[PDB]
């Protein structure tokens, strides 16, 4: 088929965000593992792979609509140094996704591309779950302090 | 059969208390899980299911006595915000249960409804065990502080799915 | 995050409806089991547990939106005596759910809370399935009569336990 | 190869009859399942799939004879509302099949298309079995009445899915 | 319940389209199998069974809305003779489906029948996937030619049993 | 028992055709395997063994009717050289069977030897299936060409 | 510890090349699967994941040397439309890899960071294996033609399943 160019622009924009999220989450995961934050890195890594699944779902639909998936562009990768900064950086990415998905759902349904809208709806629910994890961990960091929090994730390995 | 009206009232009062405890314990479990207090939420949730079995036992006995089990009323559900408040609130529920069940057992045996008394006797021992856990946790919180205590119950997961 | 207050009001209203439905369906199941309506009670009981799943899904989303899930309020629990009344009562509850869910999906989508809308959309499909079961059972009762209908659900079992 | 045009006309006519029967039996099964006539719907559904096997066998033979299988035409689908009407409608379809198959076997054998005749002979035996089931169920409905008969096929299940 | 007449009409129109697609896809699968296009027939046949599940889902929803599912009407079944014509014909069916479903979803949501809309939404995604395969195969045929393309789907078997 | 001599003549004539078909299909199968037409030879060989089953069924009935099965006579074995010729030769054999079975069914049923008629009816359906395979392959050869068709059946072995 | 800045610059440049290759190979695999070139897409995809291992090995070493792995920069992603173009594009990426790794190995050994050199030596052999496959397929396409070659990789499935 051939999609609506504005719908394809939306898919490619979210695709750029996922590729950005993949790099950010993967690098944070490697930073946390290297700092010895074993249990936390394991979670961040899996979040990275989930963004890859989002990228592949978007790519599939872009191709079905006869668009060219954008694998060249990246947004600015946020790199945190402390555990608090890493969660805050990753939360910022998911907050931009939310808005980048909400607006896309309204256009896609207005232009009747319901299947593309549902791709965004599913990603939106996932991103909302992840931000909930990030904000829950940040609340934990505020209550426990960074050291006590970090103490729960390190592993003699 | 047809129960003694005062006995059925005692059973229905405890049933109201269980329905309240189910909601209170379930919401505390969900609140703790949402705050990332993983291992603690698992325990609070299981306690919620205990009160559900208590509710079903009470309901069974009321029907056998030909009464109408009360599924309409709730007492005031106490919602804590900190971990201490949650344990204190749930302790309050179990304190009233312990008082209500003991008074009911004496009346039920006085009116010769021995089987109804034994239902309360079984629930009472359960409620006493639960209050013992709550008071034990509160003692741990006082000794360790909320943060160190919470540190032992968190797990990399923290979900709302 | 923080939801739109009207959206949370919708979620909390439906949560109130589910908690009512849980109590109504569970009591009907216990009433039916006590009357010896064995196979029918098994189904009504399972319907109760489905409403618990609806309640838990709603509770999760309310917490994610930083609201306070309402475990204090119940609507009026409708209690039937005959099989026909029980089905009619449970049908009335699902009719009110279906109306409120349609209203919420439109508001949630207009305010862009698509994830909350989809939570309602899934519950709505379940409630529509359930009302369809109730109306089909009601049609059977009209065709067979209560006695002949009840004869298909009786089983050699005990009342209490 | 290339068949006798009249033989292919016979095969295509029966294929039209089967495609009609598939639709009629499947819709009756879905109608019966929706009314809660569970065990009866399972049987009617299986009857539908048998007619699909008849359709596929006929289609294969038409292609071997280099004809064009007719998937465009349907006869009038008879839709009953009561159980009695549904059985009467499905019986009417099998009566017309049985008459046409006997006519085709004689023509096919006279024109020496023995393999086509045997395709009809096998379908005829199946349709005769099916009409025998319908008439036996109809006799039961007359003896028991619709309500008592329906009571033997009801089951604790859902309408849709 | 009782559906909106326009919603039930949309559902029945798509149901007519599925019944047409089932016949069209099944006959193409049988025609390809009879021509020895073994691996391709297996795929076309499976697509036929997808449309049957679509038909059953639509039928289920129409009955829940108290409509009469239309098992009487077929649209024009498009029959190709070459491999290209068959893919082009089946693409045409999916083009109309995609148009019909999108218009129906907007109306169904406008009339607040959200569950009916979601049935169409699920079918739409399936139809879009199928058209994507058809257009992909057509591109392969244009690049390779019919003969080379066919060479990849033939197997020593070529049956009509 | 004792069969009708005309019925036994029919059985023995079809038996001669099967013994002929066995040799023809077997030799074609060996020719195709020797030319490296691996997947095709496997099919032709199995068709050969099916004609053997026909021969045995005919022999059994001839013996039941107290006739002497003819294992001495053969019709002319057609040997093709190209793939097209082999299919055309085997199709010719099955076309003669069809006619040799149709006429036999009418006589056997007229003379009331229904069981012998049914032996022919079963063979007729099998032969009709086989000719359908032959004509389908020939149509494939016409559409693809001999080389492209042969390319689908060869095996490094 | 702390590596030599020039070594870390070499590692980060190869890391950029790997991130470029992951995207390039993954998109080629998705393009080929979407065109129905089933068996070939399977191969290109696996090549994408192998480049992911290279990135993870490179990231690990950069972190050990207390550098900041660069996950921000990409080289130009080459997207071909025909099969030949896709193979030619992927060969171009590997050709730049071979040159960069050889200079890095010599510098890394001269500066006594032998472990970093061996990381490059291992990747170097993998890239050479991959280039040999690409040139072999390109030779097959030249002998067979694009159409005949493509016929050997297609399978009845050809979707965009998600
Ligand atoms: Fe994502
Ligand atoms: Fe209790
Ligand atoms: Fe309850
Ligand atoms: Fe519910
Ligand atoms: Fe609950
Ligand atoms: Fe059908
Ligand atoms: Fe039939
Ligand atoms: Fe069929
Ligand atoms: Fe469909
Ligand atoms: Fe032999
Ligand atoms: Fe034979
Ligand atoms: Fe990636
Ligand atoms: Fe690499
Ligand atoms: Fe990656």
């Amino acid at each position: 088929m051939q999609g609506d160019p504005e719908v394809i622009e939306f898919l490619n924009e979210q695709l750029t965000a996922e590729l950005t999220a993949i790099n950010q989450y993967f690098l944070h995961a490697k930073l946390q593992d290297h700092k010895g934050w074993t249990k936390l890195a394991k979670y961040t890594r899996a979040e990275s792979f989930d963004e890859m699944r989002h990228a592949e779902v978007l790519t599939d639909r872009i191709l079905l609509l006869d668009g060219l998936p954008n694998y060249q562009r990246l947004f600015h990768v946020r790199v945190g140094q402390s555990v608090t900064e890493m969660f805050q950086a990753d939360r910022e990415v998911e907050l931009e996704a939310i808005d980048r998905l909400r607006r896309g759902i309204e256009v896609m349904r207005a232009k009747h591309d319901i299947t593309s809208a549902n791709v965004f709806e599913a990603i939106l629910a996932d991103e909302e779950h992840h931000i909930d994890y990030l904000e829950t961990q940040l609340d934990l960091i505020e209550k426990l302090g960074e050291s006590l929090y970090l103490s729960t994730v390190i592993e003699q390995t």
